[PDB]
Protein backbone atom coordinates (compact mmCIF):
# COMPACT_ATOMS: atom_id res chain seq x y z
CA UNK A 1 0.00 0.00 0.00
CA UNK A 2 1.58 2.66 -1.25
CA UNK A 3 0.19 6.96 -1.64
CA UNK A 4 1.25 8.56 -3.90
CA UNK A 5 0.41 12.84 -2.50
CA UNK A 6 0.75 16.18 -4.51
CA UNK A 7 1.07 19.02 -2.71
CA UNK A 8 1.63 22.65 -3.66
CA UNK A 9 4.54 25.43 -1.75
CA UNK A 10 7.56 23.52 -2.06
CA UNK A 11 9.55 23.98 0.24
CA UNK A 12 13.43 24.36 1.07
CA UNK A 13 13.92 22.71 4.51
CA UNK A 14 11.46 21.01 5.93
CA UNK A 15 13.63 20.62 9.29
CA UNK A 16 9.79 21.13 11.82
CA UNK A 17 9.97 24.34 12.56
CA UNK A 18 10.65 25.57 8.90
CA UNK A 19 7.61 24.11 7.31
CA UNK A 20 4.27 22.25 8.79
CA UNK A 21 4.85 19.44 6.23
CA UNK A 22 6.24 17.15 8.19
CA UNK A 23 2.94 17.28 10.57
CA UNK A 24 0.92 16.90 7.33
CA UNK A 25 2.16 14.39 5.88
CA UNK A 26 2.27 12.53 9.18
CA UNK A 27 6.14 12.60 10.19
CA UNK A 28 5.92 14.42 13.13
CA UNK A 29 4.09 15.58 15.59
CA UNK A 30 3.29 18.35 18.13
CA UNK A 31 2.19 18.30 21.94
CA UNK A 32 -0.88 18.97 21.14
CA UNK A 33 -3.36 19.31 18.31
CA UNK A 34 -7.03 20.26 17.24
CA UNK A 35 -9.10 17.16 17.32
CA UNK A 36 -11.74 17.36 14.00
CA UNK A 37 -13.82 20.27 15.22
CA UNK A 38 -10.53 22.51 16.28
CA UNK A 39 -10.34 22.17 20.20
CA UNK A 40 -7.51 22.33 21.41
CA UNK A 41 -6.15 18.56 23.06
CA UNK A 42 -3.43 17.19 24.36
CA UNK A 43 -1.35 14.46 21.85
CA UNK A 44 1.99 13.60 23.42
CA UNK A 45 1.15 14.63 27.20
CA UNK A 46 -0.85 12.31 29.32
CA UNK A 47 -1.37 15.34 31.55
CA UNK A 48 -0.83 18.99 32.48
CA UNK A 49 -1.65 21.53 35.06
CA UNK A 50 -0.99 24.90 35.21
CA UNK A 51 -0.53 25.65 39.05
CA UNK A 52 -0.02 29.46 38.81
CA UNK A 53 -0.54 31.90 35.58
CA UNK A 54 3.70 31.36 34.62
CA UNK A 55 3.88 27.73 35.08
CA UNK A 56 2.72 24.77 33.05
CA UNK A 57 3.62 21.27 34.46
CA UNK A 58 3.28 18.43 31.73
CA UNK A 59 3.76 14.80 32.13
CA UNK A 60 4.45 13.13 28.74
CA UNK A 61 2.91 9.51 27.84
CA UNK A 62 5.05 6.63 28.58
CA UNK A 63 4.64 4.52 25.90
CA UNK A 64 5.95 7.00 22.61
CA UNK A 65 8.96 6.60 20.56
CA UNK A 66 10.96 8.35 17.99
CA UNK A 67 11.07 6.57 14.64
CA UNK A 68 14.76 5.80 15.18
CA UNK A 69 13.78 3.88 18.70
CA UNK A 70 14.50 6.26 21.09
CA UNK A 71 12.14 6.69 23.37
CA UNK A 72 10.28 10.36 24.06
CA UNK A 73 10.97 11.63 27.32
CA UNK A 74 10.88 15.05 28.84
CA UNK A 75 14.77 16.13 28.10
CA UNK A 76 13.77 15.31 24.64
CA UNK A 77 11.07 17.65 24.30
CA UNK A 78 12.82 19.91 26.15
CA UNK A 79 15.58 20.03 23.92
CA UNK A 80 13.52 19.98 20.84
CA UNK A 81 11.57 22.83 21.71
CA UNK A 82 14.67 24.69 22.95
CA UNK A 83 16.18 24.37 19.75
CA UNK A 84 13.12 25.31 17.80
CA UNK A 85 12.85 28.36 19.82
CA UNK A 86 16.69 28.78 19.00
CA UNK A 87 16.43 28.47 15.05
CA UNK A 88 13.24 29.76 14.39
CA UNK A 89 11.59 33.56 14.66
CA UNK A 90 8.38 32.35 14.37
CA UNK A 91 8.82 29.62 17.27
CA UNK A 92 10.65 31.55 19.32
CA UNK A 93 7.80 34.53 19.06
CA UNK A 94 4.70 32.36 19.49
CA UNK A 95 6.51 31.08 22.50
CA UNK A 96 7.82 33.21 25.22
CA UNK A 97 9.26 30.70 27.69
CA UNK A 98 11.80 31.94 30.27
CA UNK A 99 13.06 27.86 31.31
CA UNK A 100 11.93 24.73 30.89
CA UNK A 101 13.23 21.72 33.05
CA UNK A 102 13.04 18.56 32.97
CA UNK A 103 13.12 14.68 34.50
CA UNK A 104 11.76 11.36 33.56
CA UNK A 105 8.42 12.44 31.64
CA UNK A 106 8.06 15.28 33.62
CA UNK A 107 8.86 18.70 32.03
CA UNK A 108 8.11 22.36 33.84
CA UNK A 109 7.80 25.36 31.38
CA UNK A 110 8.19 28.72 33.15
CA UNK A 111 7.20 32.27 31.68
CA UNK A 112 7.92 35.36 32.82
CA UNK A 113 4.41 36.65 33.02
CA UNK A 114 0.85 35.18 32.36
CA UNK A 115 0.74 34.10 28.29
CA UNK A 116 -2.84 32.36 28.38
CA UNK A 117 -2.17 31.32 24.85
CA UNK A 118 1.16 29.58 25.68
CA UNK A 119 -0.78 25.83 25.54
CA UNK A 120 -2.23 26.51 22.05
CA UNK A 121 0.66 27.24 20.18
CA UNK A 122 1.94 24.18 21.45
CA UNK A 123 -0.26 22.54 19.28
CA UNK A 124 1.29 24.96 16.90
CA UNK A 125 3.03 22.52 13.57
CA UNK A 126 5.85 24.27 13.95
CA UNK A 127 6.45 23.47 17.30
CA UNK A 128 6.61 19.34 16.39
CA UNK A 129 8.96 17.33 18.30
CA UNK A 130 11.93 15.88 16.78
CA UNK A 131 15.13 14.35 18.44
CA UNK A 132 18.07 16.46 18.34
CA UNK A 133 20.39 13.60 18.89
CA UNK A 134 19.55 12.09 15.97
CA UNK A 135 22.38 11.85 13.47
CA UNK A 136 20.96 13.32 10.45
CA UNK A 137 20.58 16.60 9.13
CA UNK A 138 17.31 17.41 10.58
CA UNK A 139 16.69 20.23 7.46
CA UNK A 140 16.31 16.64 5.56
CA UNK A 141 15.31 14.29 7.02
CA UNK A 142 13.97 15.10 10.92
CA UNK A 143 13.10 12.05 13.02
CA UNK A 144 9.56 12.44 14.41
CA UNK A 145 7.21 10.48 16.41
CA UNK A 146 4.75 10.16 13.63
CA UNK A 147 3.58 7.18 11.96
CA UNK A 148 5.70 7.60 8.76
CA UNK A 149 9.38 8.56 9.01
CA UNK A 150 10.77 10.58 6.32
CA UNK A 151 13.47 8.38 4.81
CA UNK A 152 14.64 10.78 1.83
CA UNK A 153 14.51 13.86 0.49
CA UNK A 154 15.17 15.82 -2.79
CA UNK A 155 14.65 19.11 -1.56
CA UNK A 156 12.20 21.07 -3.34
CA UNK A 157 10.80 18.34 -5.34
CA UNK A 158 9.79 15.34 -3.28
CA UNK A 159 9.59 13.70 -0.06
CA UNK A 160 10.08 9.50 0.44
CA UNK A 161 8.33 8.25 3.85
CA UNK A 162 8.28 4.74 5.11
CA UNK A 163 5.50 3.08 8.21
CA UNK A 164 7.32 3.50 11.61
CA UNK A 165 5.85 0.00 12.47
CA UNK A 166 6.00 1.30 16.45
CA UNK A 167 4.03 3.90 16.23
CA UNK A 168 2.73 4.85 19.21
CA UNK A 169 -1.32 5.47 18.74
CA UNK A 170 -1.54 2.21 15.89
CA UNK A 171 0.15 0.68 13.49
CA UNK A 172 0.01 2.55 10.54
CA UNK A 173 -1.88 1.28 7.53
CA UNK A 174 0.44 2.64 4.57
CA UNK A 175 3.55 0.65 3.52
CA UNK A 176 5.13 3.64 1.89
CA UNK A 177 4.62 7.42 1.09
CA UNK A 178 5.46 9.64 -1.67
CA UNK A 179 5.28 13.19 -1.19
CA UNK A 180 5.63 15.55 -4.48
CA UNK A 181 5.78 19.51 -5.07
CA UNK A 182 3.58 20.75 -7.89
CA UNK A 183 2.69 24.52 -7.78
CA UNK A 184 0.29 24.07 -10.80
CA UNK A 185 -3.63 23.21 -9.32
CA UNK A 186 -4.15 22.20 -13.16
CA UNK A 187 -1.15 19.83 -12.88
CA UNK A 188 -1.89 18.08 -9.68
CA UNK A 189 -5.48 17.30 -11.13
CA UNK A 190 -3.99 15.87 -14.39
CA UNK A 191 -1.87 14.09 -12.29
CA UNK A 192 -4.70 12.85 -9.96
CA UNK A 193 -6.67 11.60 -13.15
CA UNK A 194 -3.77 9.68 -14.48
CA UNK A 195 -3.11 8.16 -11.58
CA UNK A 196 0.45 9.09 -11.07
CA UNK A 197 -0.98 10.85 -8.14
CA UNK A 198 -3.50 9.26 -5.40
CA UNK A 199 -4.43 12.37 -3.14
CA UNK A 200 -3.83 16.30 -3.60
CA UNK A 201 -4.34 19.42 -2.29
CA UNK A 202 -5.17 22.71 -3.47
CA UNK A 203 -8.24 21.77 -6.15
CA UNK A 204 -8.75 24.94 -8.55
CA UNK A 205 -12.08 25.29 -8.34
CA UNK A 206 -12.74 25.28 -12.19
CA UNK A 207 -12.03 21.71 -11.61
CA UNK A 208 -14.16 20.12 -8.86
CA UNK A 209 -16.96 19.04 -11.19
CA UNK A 210 -14.40 17.19 -13.53
CA UNK A 211 -13.48 15.05 -10.20
CA UNK A 212 -17.06 14.70 -8.97
CA UNK A 213 -17.95 13.37 -12.67
CA UNK A 214 -14.84 10.83 -12.50
CA UNK A 215 -16.08 8.25 -10.20
CA UNK A 216 -12.63 7.05 -10.04
CA UNK A 217 -12.23 10.07 -7.87
CA UNK A 218 -13.63 12.19 -5.12
CA UNK A 219 -13.81 15.61 -3.51
CA UNK A 220 -13.84 16.66 0.07
CA UNK A 221 -13.96 20.52 0.52
CA UNK A 222 -13.99 22.24 4.12
CA UNK A 223 -14.74 25.80 4.94
CA UNK A 224 -11.83 26.10 7.63
CA UNK A 225 -9.39 29.01 8.19
CA UNK A 226 -7.54 30.55 4.86
CA UNK A 227 -8.25 33.65 3.84
CA UNK A 228 -7.53 35.12 0.07
CA UNK A 229 -5.66 38.59 0.63
CA UNK A 230 -4.08 41.40 -1.36
CA UNK A 231 -0.87 42.49 0.71
CA UNK A 232 1.22 45.50 0.54
CA UNK A 233 4.58 46.47 1.42
CA UNK A 234 4.33 48.52 3.67
CA UNK A 235 8.27 49.65 2.99
CA UNK A 236 7.74 50.91 -0.15
CA UNK A 237 6.92 54.60 0.84
CA UNK A 238 4.47 54.94 -2.51
CA UNK A 239 2.27 52.48 -1.06
CA UNK A 240 0.48 55.18 1.08
CA UNK A 241 -3.21 54.78 3.07
CA UNK A 242 -4.56 56.39 0.16
CA UNK A 243 -3.06 53.89 -2.56
CA UNK A 244 -3.89 50.84 -0.12
CA UNK A 245 -7.41 52.11 -0.14
CA UNK A 246 -7.74 52.60 -3.58
CA UNK A 247 -6.51 48.90 -4.19
CA UNK A 248 -8.90 47.77 -1.51
CA UNK A 249 -11.94 49.75 -3.57
CA UNK A 250 -11.03 48.19 -7.24
CA UNK A 251 -11.29 44.82 -5.45
CA UNK A 252 -14.85 43.31 -6.55
CA UNK A 253 -15.11 40.67 -3.38
CA UNK A 254 -18.87 39.49 -3.93
CA UNK A 255 -18.33 39.05 -7.58
CA UNK A 256 -14.69 37.02 -6.81
CA UNK A 257 -16.40 34.72 -4.49
CA UNK A 258 -19.39 33.97 -6.89
CA UNK A 259 -17.18 33.76 -10.07
CA UNK A 260 -13.12 33.01 -9.31
CA UNK A 261 -14.23 30.83 -6.39
CA UNK A 262 -17.25 29.69 -8.10
CA UNK A 263 -19.29 30.01 -4.68
CA UNK A 264 -16.85 28.23 -2.81
CA UNK A 265 -15.74 31.48 -0.84
CA UNK A 266 -17.53 33.98 0.94
CA UNK A 267 -16.37 37.57 1.01
CA UNK A 268 -13.78 38.69 3.08
CA UNK A 269 -13.30 41.65 5.67
CA UNK A 270 -11.07 41.33 8.32
CA UNK A 271 -8.49 38.44 8.18
CA UNK A 272 -10.70 35.70 10.27
CA UNK A 273 -13.82 33.95 8.86
CA UNK A 274 -17.37 35.73 9.63
CA UNK A 275 -18.64 32.61 10.48
CA UNK A 276 -16.75 32.86 14.33
CA UNK A 277 -19.47 33.76 16.45
CA UNK A 278 -17.51 36.60 18.37
CA UNK A 279 -15.64 38.25 15.68
CA UNK A 280 -16.60 41.71 14.84
CA UNK A 281 -16.23 42.82 10.91
CA UNK A 282 -15.64 45.59 9.63
CA UNK A 283 -17.99 46.70 6.99
CA UNK A 284 -18.12 45.07 3.84
CA UNK A 285 -16.01 47.02 0.99
CA UNK A 286 -17.79 46.98 -2.79
CA UNK A 287 -15.94 47.84 -5.76
CA UNK A 288 -15.83 51.60 -6.28
CA UNK A 289 -13.69 52.52 -9.40
CA UNK A 290 -14.86 56.31 -9.18
CA UNK A 291 -13.57 55.98 -5.08
CA UNK A 292 -10.58 54.59 -6.12
CA UNK A 293 -9.90 57.23 -9.00
CA UNK A 294 -10.75 60.03 -6.42
CA UNK A 295 -8.26 58.39 -3.79
CA UNK A 296 -5.41 57.95 -6.06
CA UNK A 297 -5.57 62.14 -7.26
CA UNK A 298 -4.72 62.72 -3.97
CA UNK A 299 -1.49 61.31 -4.45
CA UNK A 300 -1.27 62.88 -8.00
CA UNK A 301 -1.99 59.95 -10.13
CA UNK A 302 -3.51 60.42 -13.30
CA UNK A 303 -4.32 58.75 -16.64
CA UNK A 304 -1.60 60.77 -17.62
CA UNK A 305 0.87 59.89 -14.72
CA UNK A 306 -0.72 56.67 -13.66
CA UNK A 307 0.32 54.46 -10.17
CA UNK A 308 2.39 52.21 -11.40
CA UNK A 309 2.34 48.55 -8.99
CA UNK A 310 4.29 45.38 -9.27
CA UNK A 311 1.95 42.79 -7.78
CA UNK A 312 3.54 39.41 -7.29
CA UNK A 313 1.73 36.22 -7.49
CA UNK A 314 2.02 32.34 -7.28
CA UNK A 315 0.24 29.11 -8.51
CA UNK A 316 0.25 27.41 -5.31
CA UNK A 317 -3.28 28.59 -4.48
CA UNK A 318 -4.98 28.48 -7.68
CA UNK A 319 -7.37 31.13 -7.51
CA UNK A 320 -4.83 34.05 -6.52
CA UNK A 321 -3.43 34.32 -9.98
CA UNK A 322 -6.77 34.04 -11.20
CA UNK A 323 -7.91 37.39 -8.88
CA UNK A 324 -4.27 39.02 -10.04
CA UNK A 325 -5.40 39.40 -13.49
CA UNK A 326 -9.18 40.94 -12.63
CA UNK A 327 -7.54 43.55 -10.42
CA UNK A 328 -4.91 44.51 -13.38
CA UNK A 329 -7.81 44.95 -15.97
CA UNK A 330 -9.86 46.69 -13.38
CA UNK A 331 -6.84 48.78 -12.23
CA UNK A 332 -6.54 50.32 -15.68
CA UNK A 333 -9.78 51.81 -15.40
CA UNK A 334 -8.81 53.79 -11.82
CA UNK A 335 -5.07 54.66 -13.32
CA UNK A 336 -2.79 52.09 -12.05
CA UNK A 337 -0.89 50.03 -13.99
CA UNK A 338 0.10 46.33 -12.68
CA UNK A 339 2.96 44.55 -13.88
CA UNK A 340 1.96 40.95 -12.19
CA UNK A 341 4.64 38.55 -11.86
CA UNK A 342 4.24 35.24 -11.28
CA UNK A 343 7.07 33.41 -9.17
CA UNK A 344 7.33 29.87 -8.15
CA UNK A 345 8.79 30.32 -4.64
CA UNK A 346 6.90 32.14 -2.99
CA UNK A 347 8.61 33.32 0.00
CA UNK A 348 11.96 33.24 -1.30
CA UNK A 349 10.63 36.02 -3.47
CA UNK A 350 9.32 38.32 -1.18
CA UNK A 351 12.42 38.12 1.01
CA UNK A 352 13.78 40.73 -0.65
CA UNK A 353 11.23 43.92 -0.08
CA UNK A 354 13.27 45.99 -2.65
CA UNK A 355 11.33 43.37 -5.08
CA UNK A 356 7.85 44.17 -4.75
CA UNK A 357 4.39 46.52 -4.09
CA UNK A 358 2.17 44.23 -3.33
CA UNK A 359 1.49 40.25 -3.82
CA UNK A 360 -1.48 38.24 -3.64
CA UNK A 361 -1.35 35.94 -0.51
CA UNK A 362 -3.32 33.38 1.81
CA UNK A 363 -2.95 33.32 5.69
CA UNK A 364 -4.28 30.72 7.74
CA UNK A 365 -5.60 33.39 9.91
CA UNK A 366 -7.18 31.25 13.06
CA UNK A 367 -5.38 27.66 13.14
CA UNK A 368 -6.03 27.13 17.10
CA UNK A 369 -9.28 28.98 18.44
CA UNK A 370 -7.50 32.33 18.98
CA UNK A 371 -6.47 35.76 17.08
CA UNK A 372 -3.53 36.41 19.19
CA UNK A 373 -1.27 34.20 16.49
CA UNK A 374 -2.42 35.49 13.80
CA UNK A 375 -1.43 39.08 15.67
CA UNK A 376 2.01 38.81 17.02
CA UNK A 377 2.42 37.08 13.73
CA UNK A 378 1.49 39.03 10.80
CA UNK A 379 0.79 42.57 12.69
CA UNK A 380 3.56 43.19 15.01
CA UNK A 381 7.31 44.29 13.34
CA UNK A 382 9.49 41.21 12.54
CA UNK A 383 6.39 39.10 13.07
CA UNK A 384 7.12 35.79 11.24
CA UNK A 385 4.81 36.28 8.55
CA UNK A 386 4.67 39.85 8.22
CA UNK A 387 6.14 40.02 4.99
CA UNK A 388 4.99 43.49 4.51
CA UNK A 389 6.16 44.94 7.54
CA UNK A 390 2.86 46.15 8.78
CA UNK A 391 3.51 47.72 12.02
CA UNK A 392 1.29 50.52 13.94
CA UNK A 393 2.45 51.24 17.49
CA UNK A 394 -1.87 51.81 18.55
CA UNK A 395 -1.94 48.62 17.46
CA UNK A 396 0.66 46.73 18.83
CA UNK A 397 -0.04 48.35 22.10
CA UNK A 398 -3.69 46.22 21.80
CA UNK A 399 -1.75 43.37 20.91
CA UNK A 400 0.77 43.24 23.50
CA UNK A 401 -2.37 44.17 26.23
CA UNK A 402 -3.87 40.91 24.86
CA UNK A 403 -1.12 38.43 25.36
CA UNK A 404 -1.57 38.92 28.77
CA UNK A 405 -5.39 38.60 28.79
CA UNK A 406 -6.83 35.38 30.85
CA UNK A 407 -10.55 36.15 30.69
CA UNK A 408 -11.87 35.11 27.00
CA UNK A 409 -14.59 37.40 27.19
CA UNK A 410 -12.02 40.65 27.60
CA UNK A 411 -9.85 38.43 24.80
CA UNK A 412 -12.55 38.73 22.25
CA UNK A 413 -13.45 42.39 22.99
CA UNK A 414 -9.75 43.77 22.79
CA UNK A 415 -9.52 41.15 19.35
CA UNK A 416 -12.30 42.84 17.77
CA UNK A 417 -10.47 46.52 19.16
CA UNK A 418 -7.42 45.48 17.07
CA UNK A 419 -9.45 44.43 13.67
CA UNK A 420 -11.14 47.80 14.24
CA UNK A 421 -8.27 49.95 14.79
CA UNK A 422 -6.48 48.00 12.51
CA UNK A 423 -9.15 47.94 9.52
CA UNK A 424 -8.43 51.62 9.16
CA UNK A 425 -4.70 50.88 7.95
CA UNK A 426 -5.68 48.61 5.40
CA UNK A 427 -2.35 46.64 6.33
CA UNK A 428 -3.77 44.26 3.59
CA UNK A 429 -6.82 43.30 1.65
CA UNK A 430 -8.39 40.48 2.67
CA UNK A 431 -10.14 39.14 -0.51
CA UNK A 432 -11.93 35.75 0.44
CA UNK A 433 -12.74 33.33 3.11
CA UNK A 434 -12.23 30.27 0.49
CA UNK A 435 -12.56 26.27 1.29
CA UNK A 436 -9.83 24.20 1.31
CA UNK A 437 -10.73 21.40 -1.38
CA UNK A 438 -8.71 18.12 -1.54
CA UNK A 439 -9.23 15.48 -4.17
CA UNK A 440 -8.22 11.78 -3.83
CA UNK A 441 -8.63 8.60 -5.39
CA UNK A 442 -11.97 6.88 -4.21
CA UNK A 443 -9.23 3.84 -2.91
CA UNK A 444 -7.79 6.40 -0.50
CA UNK A 445 -9.43 6.80 3.06
CA UNK A 446 -9.16 8.15 6.48
CA UNK A 447 -7.05 11.52 5.76
CA UNK A 448 -8.09 14.49 7.12
CA UNK A 449 -9.78 17.63 5.66
CA UNK A 450 -10.69 19.23 8.96
CA UNK A 451 -10.66 23.54 9.26
CA UNK A 452 -7.33 24.40 10.47
CA UNK A 453 -6.17 23.44 7.22
CA UNK A 454 -2.86 21.94 8.54
CA UNK A 455 -3.66 17.75 9.32
CA UNK A 456 -3.67 15.12 6.00
CA UNK A 457 -2.26 11.74 6.85
CA UNK A 458 -2.35 9.65 10.22
CA UNK A 459 -1.74 6.41 11.33
CA UNK A 460 -5.43 5.63 10.31
CA UNK A 461 -4.89 7.04 6.63
CA UNK A 462 -5.00 4.27 3.97
CA UNK A 463 -5.80 2.36 0.43
CA UNK A 464 -8.82 -0.05 0.32
C1 LIG B 1 2.24 32.44 6.54
C2 LIG B 1 1.81 30.98 6.53
C3 LIG B 1 0.31 30.90 6.23
O1 LIG B 1 -0.03 30.38 5.13
O2 LIG B 1 -0.47 31.27 7.11
N1 LIG B 1 2.67 30.28 5.55
C4 LIG B 1 2.97 28.90 5.97
C5 LIG B 1 1.94 27.80 5.71
O3 LIG B 1 1.13 27.98 4.76
O4 LIG B 1 2.04 26.78 6.45
C6 LIG B 1 3.33 29.03 7.49
S1 LIG B 1 2.11 30.17 8.11
N1 LIG C 1 1.55 31.78 3.05
C1 LIG C 1 1.37 31.53 1.62
C2 LIG C 1 2.70 31.18 0.95
C3 LIG C 1 3.35 29.90 1.44
C4 LIG C 1 4.34 29.16 0.91
N2 LIG C 1 4.56 28.11 1.77
C5 LIG C 1 3.74 28.20 2.79
N3 LIG C 1 2.99 29.30 2.62
C6 LIG C 1 0.35 30.42 1.40
O1 LIG C 1 0.06 29.64 2.33
O2 LIG C 1 -0.21 30.30 0.29
NA1 LIG D 1 5.30 31.04 4.51
NI1 LIG E 1 1.42 29.88 3.87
Amino acid sequence: KDLNISLPLKTKSIAPYETDVPVKIGAAESLFKTNDQGKIEKALVKSYHQPNDTTLDIELKDNIKFQNGQKLTAEKVKSSLENSMKKSDLVKYSLPISSITAKGQKLTIKTNSAYPELVSELANPFMAIYDTDAKSDVNQTPVGTGPYQIKDYKQSRKISLSNFKDYWQGKPKLDHITVTYQEDGNNRVRNLESQKDDLITDVPVNKVQDIENNQNLKVSKESGFRTSLLMYNHTNKKMTKSVREALDHIIDRQGIADHIYQGYAKPATSPFNDKIPYIKEPKLTKQNIEQAKMLLAKDGYTKEHPLKIKLITYDGRPELSKIAQVLQSDAKKANIEIDIKSVDDIEGYLKDRSAWDATMYSFGTIPRGDTGYFFNQAYKKDGAINKGDYNNSNVDDLINQLNHTVDVKERHNISNDIIKLSSRDVPNSYIAYNDQIVAANSKVKNYKVTPEGIYLIDYRTTIE
